[PDB]
RNA sequence: GGUCAAGAUAGUAAGGGUCCACGGUGGAUGCCCUGGCGCUGGAGCCGAUGAAGGACGCGAUUACCUGCGAAAAGCCCCGA
């Protein structure tokens, strides 16, 4: 979510985790235009969660090639 | 008391005037500060790593402002 847990996985294994949220998004998008959003917090969780894969990612790009 | 005569004089206000009372309109005066001015001192350049300044966006709901920038009213570290 958070710690060192999150930086274990592999090369697709990241853009891999964020296709999956956008996905989600998406869904959780199709529902606020058919009024079904009973959790709109789950919304900002996702973005708040795909940033967090995004930072990660270049913070390991250059914690290796410098 | 009655009739006639000769006199003289009053009230009525359609509307108006002055004064009084009570309102309405209007935003002066007073009180206040959420905003300004001056002087004294501090500080004093930004930009091809893309400035000043903008456009369009980012909200469960968002028209304006603010804050951001498709990682978007925010993401990571250190400190309080």
């Amino acid at each position: 979510m958070k710690p060192s847990e999150m930086r274990n996985l592999q090369a697709t294994d990241f853009a891999k985790e964020i296709d999956a949220r956008k996905k989600e998004l998406m869904e959780l998008r199709f529902q606020a235009a058919a009024g079904q959003l009973a959790q709109p917090h789950r919304v900002r969780q996702l973005r708040r969660e795909v940033a967090q894969l995004n930072t990660v990612k270049a913070e390991l790009a250059r914690k290796g090639e410098q």
